[PDB]
């Protein structure tokens, strides 16, 4: 395969859809997650079992390099969250969310960049949220909101630093998507109704619809597109 | 051809590159401009001679419908500007810039929407600028800045209104691109140097690089992407 890609959180939800879209583009893909074997076998990707809440990120990148024979694309779609308001949230919980979403994003990108630079072409795709621009509405998710907003700053910073190395860095911000990660949200009218009423398209996205844009940001289409957030939200933020 | 597209300002610069990219996607394209015949013949599109600074916009849309047998995509890339500071600018000049960039955007979209709605699928692509987010730096372009920023509001408004009609509306914001429209800017060190120093990628874009993203926003990739600005600027805004 052409481009070599590593997708964390690639066995479920959005990550899985992105991995599938990249395989469809002819990329050699490695899927990292706690239990990536089923997804890897089904999608035709390389499985890299890992617990990114504990395992050294650069170690995962090394494994990806060894498994793929190079590294051009990094998509950090790993998911996790502690849905509690700030007054209830413990520092440990705050750190758990910020570590996986933000610190690991930095560590993975830092480790992957030299390989992309050597190849003279790279794409880093961080995953944001509508909470990169708002506070989540009826849902108490301060840590998640902070982390997903922080990613926009990291995106701009790395895009600036690595622009001359052939690397493009962007933040894909999906809106409300039908996935297991959002399963608890959709199964409650008091929350689903008010949120959906603000989506002009009147429906939540299918993971594959989000992946179409992720693929663009991981390809030649993004040659002159870097340091930006791209929201794919059915019109939610515009409402 | 599949999708039917109308591209204004499609015989030169960014518009021409977008028209070419759409033809490459298998779309039946109509190019509108003062003298679109050479471009239409070269690219394999339908020429629609028109002076959008004077001719009724809905009349152009009608001609496009007749020439293409339908209408799914509208790209308003027509260009014009009066580079004078606010204290020097006359109301007539202010209106000239706002009319072509903004009023005509509204009139063209308003006329095209019913046809897209009937087809159950549509894409409206307005063209912004880095001045949709800033004031142009060393260049005195208040009218242009105002118009290109206004387009973001129009984009959100129309995206919201037409979401359930199958229409997606977005604003492609190109950075500094090598075109004849920007020819006077590039031929002056005192202006080119300070601007380029703020582009992380260290170079201006080729029209075709911008068109790659325009094509995405005029295709199925943008199914769940609406009411947004997408900046393709080599990292300029992020710097």
């Amino acid at each position: 395969m052409e481009r070599k890609a590593l997708v964390t959180g690639g066995s479920r939800g959005i990550g899985r859809a992105i991995a599938e879209a990249l395989v469809a583009r002819g990329y050699r893909v490695a899927i990292a997650s706690r239990n990536p074997e089923e997804a890897a076998q089904s999608l035709g990707a390389v499985p890299l079992p890992t617990d990114l809440e504990k395992d050294d990120p650069k170690g995962l990148v090394k494994r990806a390099l060894e498994a793929l024979g190079g590294l051009h694309v990094l998509v950090h779609a790993a998911a996790v969250n502690v849905r509690k308001p700030a007054l209830e949230l413990s520092y440990e919980e705050w750190r758990r969310v910020l570590y996986l979403h933000l610190d690991v994003a930095f560590l993975l990108a830092q480790a992957a960049a030299p390989h992309m630079a050597e190849a003279g072409w790279g794409r880093v795709l961080f995953i944001g949220s509508v909470t990169t621009f708002t506070a989540g509405g009826p849902v108490p998710i301060p840590a998640y909101t902070t982390a997903k907003t922080a990613l926009l700053g990291l995106t701009r910073a790395l895009a600036k630093e690595w622009a001359r190395l052939g690397i493009r860095v962007n933040l894909l911000c999906p809106g409300y998507v039908e996935t297991e990660f959002t399963l608890p949200l959709r199964q409650n009218p008091e929350l689903y109704e008010p949120i959906t009423a603000r989506i002009p398209m009147g429906r939540w996205a299918r993971p594959e619809e989000i992946a179409r844009v992720a693929a663009v940001l991981c390809g030649d289409e993004a040659e002159y597109l870097t340091g930006q957030a791209v929201a794919v939200d059915g019109g939610f933020l515009a409402y």
